[PDB]
């Protein structure tokens, strides 16, 4: 059994010559040489079986990634685990090795307008497919956008993904939220559980703004600072936009704030393409009902060089009840879901 840093990384014999990357939520990550396809790959060790919440996340992401097949979404190439439920303590997920991610790129590299445009197109092309399967990503951010050396972009980390549920999207003011703060839509802090597609378009808008400047646009330092950051740029919500916020704690909080005027996008981003700013404005709309949809974004003049609906596939099999399953049942479903990778 191959070791790495005194931890078992039992992946062989297909996957040889390992190297440590880092930690992920339920275990460690390494690269390795695939000896069938003759290219190096990434492998995540996952060990979720003691905790039902970890089982649900693992099973949900396996189910989603195996259902999906899209150029701009990370695939599962292989899954390694024991032949029996009783011997299965760990699962190893094998994926394409991607040289970098958009977070690392933004820390280190100036992006040309052509790079921005092409990355944005690929994000939206992948998202169109996700949304067409009735799935929400809910944690889109630069570190979840992987890139290889030819600038192919793949969306990853479906650990917070959910089937869309706009009918049950309402909640009270300051409801706790799982996804990364700086890319959360304003409504998360006000009255939304993040069960509609508009949550993802906001996060894309944040990523576009970050690409234009190499810096996060709304780097909130806590839950309500994330909103005071949003309103210092967008300006105070209009009365019309406030008519949507029926919850009094959320309404009255917004009403208590000093009036702020909109900061023009062209002043924040003086070297940006004017069509990029128009599209940015439409993604970063305070009111989620007025926020642009993925297909409208793809069809925006900024992306005209790329837009091709016949080459922007939709899911064949959209997701049309894991919360209250015990961890023992979830282990069984993870076993069943991973059965297709077993030698046979």
């Amino acid at each position: 059994p191959e070791m790495v840093r005194g931890q078992v990384f039992d992946v062989g014999p297909r996957y040889t010559n390992l190297s440590y990357i880092g930690e992920g939520a339920y275990g460690m990550v390494c690269s390795a040489y695939d000896n069938v396809n003759k290219v190096r790959v990434a492998i995540k060790k996952i060990s979720p079986f003691e905790h039902q919440t970890y089982c649900q996340r693992t099973l949900r992401e396996i189910k989603i990634l195996l259902r999906f097949r899209h150029e701009n979404i990370i695939g599962i190439n292989d899954i390694i685990r024991a032949p029996t439920i009783e011997q299965m303590k760990d699962v190893y997920i094998v994926q394409d090795l991607m040289e970098t991610d958009l977070y690392k790129l933004l820390k280190t590299q100036h992006l040309s307008n052509d790079h921005i445009c092409y990355f944005l197109y690929q994000i939206l092309r992948g998202l169109k497919y996700i949304h067409s399967a009735n799935v929400l990503h809910r944690d889109l951010k630069p570190s979840n956008l992987l890139l290889n050396t030819t600038c192919d972009l793949k969306i990853c980390d479906f650990g917070l993904a959910r089937v869309a549920d706009p009918d049950h999207d309402h909640t009270g003011f300051l409801t706790e939220y799982v996804a990364t703060r700086w890319y959360r839509a304003p409504e998360i802090m006000l009255n939304s559980k993040g069960y509609t597609k508009s949550i993802d378009i906001w996060s894309v808008g944040c990523i576009l703004a970050e690409m234009l400047s190499n810096r996060p646009i709304f780097p909130g330092k806590h839950y309500l600072d994330q909103l005071n950051h949003i309103l210092g740029i967008l300006g105070s919500p209009s009365q019309e936009d406030l008519n949507c916020i029926i919850n009094l704690k959320a309404r009255n909080y917004l009403l208590s704030l000093p009036h702020k005027n909109k900061v023009p996008w062209n002043r924040l981003f003086p070297n940006a393409d004017s069509k990029a700013l128009d599209l940015l404005d439409k993604m970063l709309t305070f009111n989620p009902h007025k926020r642009i949809e993925v297909e409208q974004a793809l069809a925006h003049p900024y992306l005209e060089q790329y837009y091709d609906p016949s080459d922007e596939p939709i899911a064949e099999a959209p997701f049309k009840e894991l919360d209250d399953l015990p961890k023992e049942k979830l282990k069984e479903l993870i076993f069943e879901e991973t059965a297709r990778f077993q030698p046979g």
